[PDB]
C-alpha cells in the first residue's frame, strides 16, 4: 500500500519567515535564469566574456508562456514541503512547461544523483542548458525522463483525473494539481472537477487545484479568464470548492511583496486543508468544499513587456518563445542578453557555476523532495499482489462433461477472482467502471467492497452498495475511469477497469498516452521501477451488442493497440478470453505483469466453456494453440482445411461449424488464438510463435479459415510475412448489424456457422460439395426468417450443443 | 444558408389554454402507452380479449427509464411548437430513448408519411409495436432511420456541441437539448455547457439545455442529483445560464396541475429567451445569461413503484426495462397489463385503432412539425459552395522550374482557398480548430472573417481578428470542434476543422458514431438526403513533430478510418497531400463531396512542390499514379525497383532516394499514393485501382519499396489480396522518435533517405552493391553526429533540391 510520508497536514502556526521568502525569490529568479537557457542557449550558460549570438541554439524548441508562473508555484511549494514536511506530488497539466520540470529537479539536487553526467557547476550547466528539446538530449515536455513526473501533460486535460486517482487509498498524499486554464476547456478536465465528490477525505489524500489563470492558450484567450469573476467563482463554488483567488505581475508590486502575499494565502488554503483533514478523522460522512487556487498572472511573466512593438507579457504572444530568433539580429540578441541579466545571475551562480547555497537553503531534504518522491516513482512502492489459488474459481465441468460444456457468463469467474484479490489485498487493488460494474457482471466484488460515493445518499431503497469508502468508483466518464487507475497505477497500486467494447474508442488517446509513457520508459528510463499494468476489461462486445445495435458495435481497440507493439517493448498484451477458464489464466498473467496495457476482451453472455485451466495456461503460453481433441486430422498433411478462432463468438461458431464439417466426414484441424500479438512476425516480436511453431500449428500449406472477433484487416496485416499466410481467409466484424438477434449479428458478418461451414467447403472443393454449399446458405436465409417470424433464433442455431459434450 | 421558417421568437401574451394541457395530457398517456407497446408487445396492441402471455415479445429490448421523462418533455414541446410557430429541433441526449422518438413521428403523422407499410390503425400499430429493437425493424435508439433525428446519443456526451452546432448562422432555430444526468457526467457534455461563449445570439439560435435531472444513470445515482440544489444552481450560473427548476412526480399531485404548473414555467423561460432575441437586435455585444431547466422527475416516471419489493419508479432498477420478464409468469404478465391499462388506451385510441383526434389536435402542422422540420434532414437545405477557381491558388512554379522546385508551405495554400470559399458563401461556411487555426496555418481566412468569440473582450493589443460574430470559432478541446462541425453539416451548411494529427485520436470515437450515422444513412435511409462532408485537416503530422517529440507522435488516425470502409459505403476519404497543388485537388473534392468524412492529411512544413495542378488532378482521380518524369525506368519491365510514397515526408524521402539511386544508374520506377484506399482490394472497394491498373503501377513482380507516412500496417492489410504483395516493402512510422531535428525523426523510423536507397540497393542487388550499402549506413550515423555537435541537420540533408529543378 501507500507508504505513510513524513508529517501530514500539519499547520505552521506562524507567519512565514522572511528569509524562506528570499529563498523563494531566488528560486525563481534562478528557475527562471534555467529554464531561459534550456531553451535560448547552447554554449557559455553563464554568459561569461565574450557571450555572442554563437552562444544561441540555432532552432529555438519549447515554451516560455506557462513557465514563469510554474516556476513561482514550485518555488513556494518547495518551501511548503520543507516547512511542514508534507508527502507531496505535483501535478504539472501544462506539461509543456517542461523546463520548469527539469529545473526543479536541477536544483532540488535530483538530476544530477538522477543524471550523473549533469553536473552542479558551470560545465554540466552547459550540458544542461543544451540537451533540452535538442537531438540526443531530453524532451520538451515534463515527460518521465524527468525526477519528479508521473504526467507528461503533452496532450491536455487529464490533470485533475491523474491527481485524485493519485491520491486515492494514499491518506498522506498531498496533490498540487496545476490546471491551464486552455486545459480547462477540454472535455477530460471539465468533467475532471467532479471526482471531489468520489473521494472520502479520511481513507483519501487531498487535491488542491490550481487554475494557471494566465489568460491566454497557444493563439486566443481563455474563456475562464474572460469570464466575470463572479461566474468564476460561482463555478468553482457549484463543483464543491472554496475557491481562493490569487492576483499579481499586472502592476509595479515588488516581486517580495507578492511572495509574502502568497504565503500567506498558501498558508491560509493549507490551514482550510488541515482543518478538513483533522475533521474527517471523526466525521468523514459530510463532504467538505477543498479549497482550490485561482492564479492569476500575466502569460509569460517577466519577459521583455514588448517585443517589435507586440504586446508579449501577459498575451498569447509568449506561448512558445517570446523571442523567435535572437540568433538572427544584434537586435534580438540584446533583447534576449538584457532578459537574462534581468534575473542577475551574478547574484545566483557562484564562480564555479554552483547554484549559492543561499538560493536552496529552504529546500526540502530527502524523500520529501519532489523529484525523490516515491509517489512518483510507484514502481519503488509497488508489491506484487497476493493472489488467490486459481483453481479455486476453475470451471470444473470440462473435465466432468467435455468440452463445450455449459452456459456459463464468463466475466462472472474473473468476477469471484477480483473479489479474493480486492479481500487480500486491502488498500492496493481498485475496480473502476463508466456506471458498468455490474452489468459487465463483476459485482461479486459488493460482497467485501463497496463503490465509493461522496455525494449524497438517500435511501436504502435506491443506495445499495454504497459507502463513503470502498475499492469500487463509478462515474459515466471513461476519461474519469482510465485517468483514475492510471494514477493509481503510477503511485504503486493495482487495479482494474471495465467498459463496453465500443466505447473504449472515447479514451484511445489516453491508452496512446499511457503507451507512450511505458514505451519510454522500458526503453531508456531505467531509474523509474515497473509499475502495474494497466488492466481493462472489454467486455459486452460488437458480437452481443444486438440490443443497442449498430451504432453501439465497434470493436476497433485492437486496430489502436496494435500501433504500440514495436521494437520489443511487449508494453501491450492484446487476449482472446475463449471462456471462463482461459479468462483466469489471462486475468492471472495480467495481474501478475508489470508495464503494460493489457486488453482482455470477454463476454458476459452465456457461453460454452471449451478448455480446462490446465489446458488454458498451455494455449497461453504459446498464445495460439491446436485443439487436438477437435481436429479430425490427426496431423498437418491429412487436414484438408484449418479452422481458426480468436474470441469467445468466433470460437462458437467455428466449433459449430467443424461439427457439420464431421458429419460430412471432413478431415480438419482446429486452432485457437488467446494472444493476439502471437501471430506478430518473429523477426518484429521476440515473445510471437517462431515461424517453425506457426508453421506447426497453422499448416505450411492448408487453407485456414480464420473467424476473428474484431477486423480482419488486424490480422492479415499481422501475418503478412508468416508462412502460408495467403492461404489464410479471414472473416471479422464487416460493419453489418443492427438491433437483432445473436445469430443475425454473426450472419451479415459472415461469421456464422453455416457460412463457415460453406467456406470451408469451398476451400477445400467448391464443385464436389456444390449441393451441400448451396444447402447452407438456403438455410442462412431460413435461419433469419425464423428469427423475423418467431422473434427468437431458429432452434437448430440456440440448442447446438458440441458433440465432446457427454 | 438556414431557412427561416415559422414565426421566431414570439411572446404567447396569454396562459396557456386549458384545451391544449388537456392535449398534452393526452399526448403523454399515448406516447407512454406506445412507448410499452413498442418495447413488450409482438402481437395485439389494444389488448383485446384475449390478451395473453403470447402476445409479449420473446426477449425484451429497449430501455424505460428516460421514457416516459422524454415523452413528457415532448408532449409540452410540441404544445409549445404549435402555439408559437416556432422553428424547433430536439436534441435527445439520452438517445437510448429510442421509443419516445418514435411515438413522437407516429403521433405528428410523419412516421407513417416516411413509412407507408406502419399505418395510423390497429394493424399499422400491431407493425409498430413488433418492428422496434427487432430482427429485420428498426433500432433501439433514436437513429437516422426515425423522422426528427440528427443525434443518435447511443455513445453520450455530445448532445450540447450537436445543440449549439444547430444554431450557428440559424438565428431562427430554437433547440431544446435534453441531456441526460448520468450524460452530463462526461467529459465533451461537461465541457459542452461552455459553449455558450461562442455562440452570439443576433447571428445564431438559441438552445435552452433541459437536464434530465431523473437522478440515475444504469445501476447508480448521478452527481447532479446528489449534490445540493445550491450547488447545483450555482454552477449553472457560473457557466453563463440563468438555471430554473421543475420538480415533479414525487407526490400525488394529479397529472393535471403538473402539465399546468410545466407550462406555466415554460411560458416563463420562453419569455426570457424572446426577451434575449429581441434585445438582441440592438444589443448583441454583452452576452445574456441563457435560460436553462432542471427537470427534476423519478426515473422511469408512471412505471409501478414496486415490482417484487423493489423500488421501480424513481430507482435505476427502471432503466432498461422495470419488468424483467412478463412472457414467463403469471404474476408478471399481471404487472405488465396493469401498468398498459393505467393510460386507459380505451380513450385513446378509436375502435379502428387510430390515435383519436383530440389526443393529437394541439400537435404542430407541416414543416413545424418535429420529424418534417427541414434542419432536422438537412441534406434538404444543403446547396453546392460557390466555390472559386482552383487554378488562382495553383502554385504555377513547378512549371516554370521543374517538379520539386520550393519551400512552400502546403497548407497556406488551402488557406487561400478556403478564405475565399468562406468570402464566396457567407453564413455557410465555418472553420473549427482546437486553438490551432493559425498554427496550422489557415489563418489567410481572418481577411475575411473573424474567430467568433462571445466572452470578454479587455484590449485591441491582445484580441486581434475576434468579434462577437464570425465564421471561425476555436476552443481548446477537440470534442467541442468535431460536435458543432458535425451539427453545422447535419443542419445543411458546410465547413472544415484542422487538428494536429495525434490528437485527433481524442474524437475517434465522434468519428466512429458520425461513420454510423453516414453508414447506415446510405445503406437504407433514402428520405435523408446526403450532408456536406465532414472535412478534416490533419496537419502538424508525425514526421515534423521533432519539437514537441514522442508522445506527440501518433498518426494513427489512419488505422481508425479504414474500419469504417466497407460494402461499397464510400463514407470515409484517407487523402496525403503531396504538395500544395495536391492538397487544392484535394480539397476541391472533399468540398465537392458529401455524406463523407474526409481526412486530408498535409503539412505545414516548407517542403517542396512535386505536381502541377493538372498532374495532381489526374493523380487524384486514380488515386495512385506513376511518376514517368521521376522514373528512370521506361516500361515495367527494366524497371529493378518501384519507389512508391504516400505522404509529403515520404514523398521527400524517396525522391531524394531515387536522386542518388540514379546517381548509381539504376533502373527505377516511382509512384505517389494519394488516395488510400484506392490500394484496397478491387473486390471490397469498386472505386478502387482495378487488379490490372493496380500492376500496371506496381508491377507484376518487381521489389516495391513504399514509404508510408503512418503506421506500415494500415499497408500491409489494405494490398493483402493484390498483385505482387509479397514483394512490397513497406515503411511507416514505427513508435521512434524524440525531441530532435527532422532528419533524426525520418531516421530512427527507417524511412530517411539513406536508409531507403540502402534498401533499394538490398532488393535489387544486396551483394555487388555491398560496399555503396556500407557506405549509406555510415553516413547515416554521421548525419546524426552532425545534428548531435552542431544544433541543424546535415548540409546534404537540408540543401538537397530534386535534380529536376532547373
Ligand atoms: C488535447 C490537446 N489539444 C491541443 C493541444 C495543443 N496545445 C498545447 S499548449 C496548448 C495551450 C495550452 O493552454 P493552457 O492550458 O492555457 O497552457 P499554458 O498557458 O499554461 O501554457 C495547446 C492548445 C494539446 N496540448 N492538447
Ligand atoms: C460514453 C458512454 N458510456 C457508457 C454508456 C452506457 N450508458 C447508456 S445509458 C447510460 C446511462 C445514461 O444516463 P442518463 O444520462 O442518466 O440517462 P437516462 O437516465 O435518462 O436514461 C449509460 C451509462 C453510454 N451510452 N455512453
Ligand atoms: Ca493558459
Ligand atoms: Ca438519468
Amino acid at each position: 500500500t501507500s507508504p505513510v510520508i513524513g508529517t501530514p497536514w500539519k499547520k505552521l502556526n506562524a507567519p512565514v519567515s522572511e528569509e524562506a521568502l528570499e529563498g523563494v525569490d531566488k528560486y525563481w529568479r534562478v528557475a527562471n535564469y534555467l529554464s531561459i537557457g534550456q531553451i535560448y542557449l547552447r554554449s557559455n550558460p553563464l554568459m561569461k566574456e565574450p557571450f555572442t549570438r554563437e552562444d544561441v541554439k540555432h532552432r529555438l524548441v519549447g515554451h516560455w508562456g506557462t513557465t514563469p508562473g510554474l516556476n513561482f508555484l514550485i518555488g513556494h511549494i518547495n518551501r511548503f514541503i520543507a516547512d511542514h514536511g508534507q508527502n507531496t506530488v505535483i501535478i504539472m497539466g501544462p506539461g509543456h512547461g517542461g523546463p520548469a520540470g527539469t529545473s526543479q529537479s536541477y536544483l532540488d539536487g535530483t538530476y544530477t544523483e538522477t543524471f550523473p553526467k549533469i553536473t552542479k557547476d558551470e560545465a554540466g550547466l552547459q550540458k544542461f542548458f543544451r540537451q533540452f528539446s535538442y537531438p540526443g538530449g531530453i524532451p520538451s515536455h515534463f515527460a518521465p525522463e524527468t525526477p519528479g513526473s508521473i504526467h507528461e501533460g503533452g496532450e491536455l486535460g487529464y490533470a485533475l483525473s491523474h491527481a485524485y486517482g493519485a491520491i486515492m487509498d494514499n491518506p498522506s498524499l498531498f496533490v498540487p494539481a496545476i490546471v491551464g486554464d486552455g486545459e480547462a476547456e477540454t472535455g477530460p478536465l471539465a468533467t475532471g472537477w467532479q471526482s471531489n465528490k468520489l473521494v472520502n477525505p479520511r481513507t483519501d489524500g487531498i487535491v488542491l487545484p490550481i487554475l494557471h489563470l494566465n489568460g491566454y492558450k497557444i493563439a486566443n484567450p481563455t474563456i475562464l479568464s474572460r469570464i466575470s469573476d463572479e461566474e468564476l467563482h460561482e463555478f468553482f463554488h457549484g463543483m464543491g470548492y472554496e475557491p481562493y483567488e490569487f492576483v499579481a505581475g499586472f502592476d509595479d508590486e515588488d516581486h517580495m511583496s507578492i511572495h509574502r502575499r502568497f504565503a500567506e494565502l498558501w498558508e491560509t488554503i493549507w490551514d482550510e486543508i488541515c482543518d478538513i483533514k483533522a475533521t474527517a478523522q471523526t466525521d468523514n460522512v459530510h463532504r467538505p468544499f477543498y479549497p482550490m487556487l485561482i492564479f492569476r498572472t500575466p502569460k509569460g511573466w517577466t519577459c521583455p513587456k514588448y517585443i517589435d512593438g507586440k504586446k508579449t507579457e501577459g498575451s498569447w504572444r509568449s506561448h512558445q518563445v517570446p523571442l523567435a530568433s535572437a540568433r538572427d539580429t544584434e537586435a534580438h540578441f540584446e533583447v534576449l542578453k538584457n532578459w537574462l541579466e534581468s534575473y542577475k545571475p551574478e547574484e545566483l551562480f557562484d564562480a564555479n557555476g554552483a547554484v549559492k547555497d543561499d538560493v536552496l537553503a529552504f529546500m526540502p531534504k530527502g524523500e520529501l523532495r519532489i523529484g525523490a518522491n516515491p509517489n512518483a516513482n510507484g514502481g519503488v512502492i509497488r508489491n506484487d499482489l497476493k493472489l488467490p489459488n486459481l483453481e479455486d474459481y476453475e470451471v470444473k465441468e470440462v473435465a466432468e462433461y467435455g468440452h463445450g460444456w455449459g452456459q456459463l457468463e464468463a466475466t462472472r469467474t474473473l468476477g469471484a477472482y477480483t473479489r479474493d484479490i480486492i479481500k487480500n489485498n486491502p488498500r492496493d487493488f481498485r475496480i473502476f467502471g463508466p456506471d458498468e460494474t455490474a452489468s459487465n457482471r463483476l459485482q461479486a466484488s459488493y460482497e467485501v467492497t463497496n463503490k465509493q460515493w461522496d455525494a449524497g445518499y438517500i435511501s436504502d431503497e435506491v443506495d445499495e452498495h454504497m459507502h463513503v469508502s470502498g475499492q469500487v468508483v463509478e462515474q459515466l466518464s471513461e476519461h474519469q475511469m482510465e485517468g483514475f487507475l492510471e494514477a493509481y497505477l503510477l503511485t504503486g497500486r493495482h487495479g482494474i477497469w471495465s467498459s463496453y467494447e465500443s466505447f473504449v474508442h472515447v479514451i484511445d488517446s489516453m491508452l496512446n498516452q499511457h503507451a507512450k509513457w511505458l514505451e519510454a520508459t522500458v526503453r531508456e528510463i531505467p531509474w523509474r521501477k515497473p509499475i502495474a499494468s494497466m488492466n481493462l476489461l472489454v467486455s459486452s462486445h460488437v458480437w452481443r451488442q444486438d440490443h443497442n445495435g449498430f451504432s453501439h458495435q465497434d470493436p476497433g481497440v485492437t486496430s489502436v493497440l496494435l500501433n504500440k507493439c514495436f521494437h520489443n517493448d511487449h508494453v501491450i498484451g492484446i487476449y482472446f478470453a475463449t471462456d471462463a477458464n482461459m479468462l483466469l489464466a489471462i486475468a492471472e498473467k495480467c495481474y501478475k505483469s508489470t508495464n503494460k496495457i493489457n486488453a482482455i476482451i470477454a463476454g458476459k453472455q452465456p457461453a460454452a466453456t471449451w478448455l480446462t485451466l490446465d489446458e488454458a495456461r498451455a494455449e497461453l503460453e504459446k498464445g495460439a494453440a491446436a485443439w487436438d481433441w477437435a481436429s479430425t486430422a490427426k496431423n498437418n498433411d491429412e487436414a484438408e482445411v484449418v479452422l481458426a478462432a480468436a474470441g469467445d463468438v468466433p470460437t462458437q461458431e467455428i466449433m459449430a461449424a467443424s461439427d457439420k464439417l464431421k458429419e460430412l466426414g471432413v478431415k480438419f484441424k482446429v486452432v485457437n488464438v488467446a494472444d493476439l500479438l502471437s501471430l506478430q512476425s518473429a523477426k518484429e516480436n521476440d515473445e510471437a510463435l517462431t515461424d517453425e511453431e506457426f508453421a506447426d500449428i497453422f499448416t505450411a500449406d492448408k487453407p485456414v479459415l480464420f473467424a476473428y472477433h474484431s477486423y480482419a484487416h488486424d490480422v492479415r496485416g499481422l501475418i503478412y510475412d508468416r508462412p502460408n499466410h495467403d492461404n489464410f481467409n479471414v472473416h471479422g466484424y464487416e460493419e453489418e448489424g443492427s438491433t437483432t438477434t445473436p445469430y443475425d449479428m454473426v450472419r451479415v458478418n459472415r461469421i456464422d456457422r453455416y457460412e463457415l461451414t460453406a467456406e470451408a467447403l469451398r476451400m477445400i472443393d467448391a464443385d464436389k460439395y456444390a449441393d451441400k454449399i448451396d444447402e447452407l446458405e438456403k438455410f442462412r436465409d431460413e435461419a433469419f426468417q425464423f428469427a423475423v417470424d418467431n422473434g427468437y433464433d431458429h432452434p437448430d442455431y440456440t440448442d447446438w450443443v458440441y458433440s465432446g459434450v457427454n
